[PDB]
């Protein structure tokens, strides 16, 4: 009754999980889209067609086909975010947090998992629904989207692998969302996306996407944004890609269907095996198969739509970590390590660099090195370690967020803007990794509500501070209850530019995120790599 | 008999002069070139032909032709470097101060004012020898040479007006000091060569030349060094200059022989009155007709020869001035003024880059404007005046000097580096101009030990050390006495880079001298000019 759910596509049955002492209703691995298998591999998703009979939504589903990171095997800290189903390329479903009892007409939460577009799962420990949709009163969903080759091979002007189909994928789930929350005590005229690095990227993807923008209502991005320079290429690129992909593994590759016939018959572990040759250069922080810029999903570019405020006019909430970098240099780059303070050499910067910024001439990399290297002190292995994490996460991340921010503040109808440098008491990974990209998730979550988690009172105060801002953003568009007396979370506007610090001490305001190296990489270098 | 003097070109016969409370000899206007007039105007300097009878030194020369300076009319602190005598092309003499008793075989210092090599005098009240010839026992020489157009017209081929004719003037009073200062009691092997700004320049350019390296032992530098963006100019920019003075004059244009004749024969303010048309850019810190790297002065490049140890390797002695751009900011840039505060708006800050930076493309400017900015705070009226000031300083004096610095040190035989930052007690210029060009001077040449001029006696103090050190190094190669007690100015070596603070207050050693803004200006931004 409470669990038995008539959806436009057929019956579906949850289950009632328990939820810090109470309980809440869990739909787990509803069916979105038809299983994209076959010959539907690399095809736009089709509609799940109806079924007679009960779904059972009682269990987590597949997670899609991806790359599994083995560097630690059994290490927590990179074992957490790989897939903890077993992967199949029928895997697009979503699942449903709501609360008990099923409330009227509530917000909606659609989670849009990142992962560089070549990995991630909705059904990770640490994007469990159930204590956002509990504390909060919202119902949560999360969706999941085909990744890698599965979801980004781009073969522009082919219908059969047209490129974006992973976005797609997104907005089916949307669809789907629009259509049948309601049955579950969601309210379709109120609902916001949010997602984090690949996942918030793909958010300002959709406030782009005049195909997707009437399927949500406000959105937050996480740590990135759609004109981040990992997260899509142009359509000559993807073709480039997609043809030396087939080159990797002995594919016709004198016509589009040919290719396309042959990279179907593989199984999908050959792909993955080979999804990372296909990059032009070496690099950290670079994936091999991204949303392409067709003309379709994305009328124009990205900047001229920004530029001209072609894009859904609404309230946005976003923000980004204080060490966005370390992870990739962890996983790429010389010098740094698990088990170690990581101080960097002289020679493993200037490596480092070339690393973060592949696609800069030896000017560029010059401009990049004087920018970010102390002369008075050039070989403190200190500095020149965090050097490295900010060039990694101010070119990747927070200034390509900046620009978006700044870009959208001048046409949108509210921006909220923070920054989160909180480092969790119990972090498994070392200090010299900070604040690390991706760990405020389990803070929007609201796992340090989990006694068994060991985190601190504090660091529960501070999730559900983040939480309520969030769930209260997505009910009114503002992260600020009213006439409560806690300090005000400003609006960021474009002429002071507030923001927020998310931590574990009282809120403070500044503004000009970063305002200095984002001149640097948002102005200056651009203008100089295409002046050489 | 001891202010009877016979040299080889005849005898001469000086004054007896007051200083302080004792009394030293003085010969001054002693002439070292035959007069540079009529069709001998632009020519090299030819040797002055001996004389009968006694010539009498006991009167100032004549002042060479020169722009001089009516922008703060009857203001002590301008015109106090304007000419004190009558201005004449026939203006080719020395100076020499001489302790009494006269000394047997003292160490020599000669002098060389600066001026942009458009202006300046041996005569100048500031640059009286006789407080630093009789508190540290040497013989003090200060020569002259032609400036402006008179010493620094350039055709190149021809052999009328061949161009560094005022550097030639410079070397033959040198080769006069050689051949005579023994008659004087100085050691014509003990030698110090020492100037300020175009002087500094002029000294290093001597170091540079095969045809002076054997007219002196060592050398001092202050606030100018031979590599200055403003110090020299190509062959086909002196040839293009010079055109355009005839051009500006109504000459007949048609050949080297009829340029040259046309401008022979006009009065001397007829040149000067057109003397900044000639200039390429509007700009500050720039001057007309400066050295001009010919072939035969400098044999190549001076860049190639800094980098192949062609100089001459002895000691030297330089540094500069903590302010060294406020005079031409003053002079030239918008919104300062002697008379304010001289907050600088934004828009008068990207005016004033460009006219400091008068060569650089667009992209220049931006990556200099962003060097000197703080994107936090780009209104502050006092951070843009203030960032005006380090741009000038550290383009024009600073950074080329300390290229030179680390360059020649790699060959010398021992560098002695230091940082003038003392504001003197009775300025009278404002606040905001800091430690200006050319103000050491003053110290250099012990003006604050005359009671009347109502220095403290800390500045007192600092005069006599700053003497003292001078005089040392001439003396020894070495600023420090051995055996003392005071604290030591360490040399300059590749790896330390030490330097000192000279002020008030007991010595500090510092390290890298400005070395994050200099791998800008002679690193990064002459790559980026080249590459666009
Ligand atoms: C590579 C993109 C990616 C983004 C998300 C965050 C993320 C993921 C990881 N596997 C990580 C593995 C080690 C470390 Cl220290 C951090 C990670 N984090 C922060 C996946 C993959 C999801
Ligand atoms: C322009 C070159 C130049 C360098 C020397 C120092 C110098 C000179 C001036 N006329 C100055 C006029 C005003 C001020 Cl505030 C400073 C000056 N200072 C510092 C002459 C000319 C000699
Ligand atoms: C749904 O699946 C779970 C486990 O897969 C099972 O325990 C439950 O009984 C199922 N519901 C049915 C078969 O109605
Ligand atoms: C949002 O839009 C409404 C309706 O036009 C307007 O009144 C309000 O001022 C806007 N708020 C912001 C922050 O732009
Ligand atoms: C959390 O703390 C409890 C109680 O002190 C301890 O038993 C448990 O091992 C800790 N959990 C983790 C994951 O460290
Ligand atoms: C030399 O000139 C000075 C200055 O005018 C004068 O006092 C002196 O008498 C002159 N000497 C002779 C011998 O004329
Ligand atoms: C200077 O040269 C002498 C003689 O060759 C040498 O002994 C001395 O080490 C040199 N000093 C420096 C500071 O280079
Ligand atoms: C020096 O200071 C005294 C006392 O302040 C003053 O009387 C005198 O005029 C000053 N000298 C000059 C040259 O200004
Ligand atoms: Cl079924
Ligand atoms: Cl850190
Ligand atoms: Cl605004
Ligand atoms: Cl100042």
């Amino acid at each position: 009754s409470e669990l038995l759910v008539n959806t436009k596509s057929g019956k579906v049955m949850g289950t009632r999980v328990p939820v810090l002492s109470s309980h809440i209703s869990a739909f787990l691995g509803i069916p979105f889209a038809e299983p994209p298998v076959g010959n539907m591999r690399f095809r736009r998703p089709e509609p799940k067609k109806p079924w007679s009979g009960v779904w059972n939504a009682s269990t987590y589903p597949n997670n899609c086909q991806q790359y599994v990171d083995e560097q630690f095997p059994g290490f927590s800290g990179s074992e957490m975010w790989n897939p903890n189903r077993e992967m199949s390329e029928d895997c697009l479903y979503l699942n449903i947090w709501v609360p008990s009892p099923r409330p009227k007409s509530t917000t909606v939460m659609v989670w849009i998992y990142g992962g560089g577009f070549y990995s991630g799962s909705s059904t990770l420990d640490v994007y469990n629904g159930k204590y956002l949709a509990y504390t909060e009163e919202v119902v949560l969903v999360s969706l999941s989207y085909r990744v890698g080759a599965f979801g980004f091979l781009a073969l522009h002007g082919s219908q059969e692998a047209p490129g974006n189909v992973g976005l797609l994928d997104q907005r089916m789930a949307l669809q789907w969302v629009h259509d049948n929350i309601q049955f579950f005590g969601g309210d379709p005229k109120t609902v916001t996306i949010f997602g984090e690095s690949a996942g918030g990227a793909s958010v300002g993807m959709h406030i782009l996407s005049p195909g997707s923008r009437d399927l949500f209502r406000r959105a937050i991005l996480q740590s990135g944004s759609p004109n981040c320079p990992w997260a899509s290429v142009s359509v000559a690129e993807g073709r480039r890609r997609a043809v030396e992909l087939g080159r990797n593994l002995n594919c016709n590759l004198n016509s589009d269907e040919e290719l396309i016939h042959c990279l179907r018959e593989k199984k999908p572990q050959e792909l993955i095996d080979v999804e990372w040759n296909v990059l032009p250069f070496d690099s950290i922080f670079r994936f091999s198969f991204v949303p392409v810029i067709d003309g379709e999903f994305f009328p124009t570019s990205l900047e001229s739509m920004l530029n001209s405020g072609n894009f859904k006019k609404t309230q946005i909430l976003l923000g980004v970590n204080k060490d966005e970098g370390s992870f990739f240099l962890l996983y790429g780059a010389p010098g740094f390590s698990k088990d170690s303070e990581s101080k960097i050499s002289r020679e493993d910067f200037m490596s480092g660099v070339k690393l973060s910024v592949p696609h800069a001439n030896d000017l560029g990399l010059d401009a990049v090195t004087l920018q970010y290297t102390d002369w008075m002190d050039d070989n403190n292995g200190i500095k020149n370690r965090d050097g490295l994490d900010d060039i990694v996460g101010d070119h990747n991340v927070i200034c390509p967020l900046m620009h978006f921010v700044n870009k959208y503040t001048k046409f949108g109808n509210g921006t909220y803007l923070y920054f989160f440098n909180h480092r969790a008491s119990n972090l498994v990974w070392p200090e010299w990794m900070g604040v690390i990209h991706g760990y405020e998730i389990e803070f929007v979550f609201g796992l340090p509500l989990v006694k068994e988690l060991n985190y601190t009172a504090e660091e529960e105060a501070l999730s559900r501070r983040i939480m309520h801002y969030w769930a209260t953003f997505a009910k009114t568009g503002n992260p600020n209850e009213p006439h409560s007396q806690e300090s005000k979370w400003p609006l960021f506007t474009t002429k002071e530019q507030k923001f927020i610090d998310l931590n574990t001490e009282p809120m403070k305001v500044h503004q000009r995120l970063r305002v200095q190296m984002c001149v640097f990489w948002n102005q200056f270098l651009p203008k100089l790599l295409n002046a050489t």
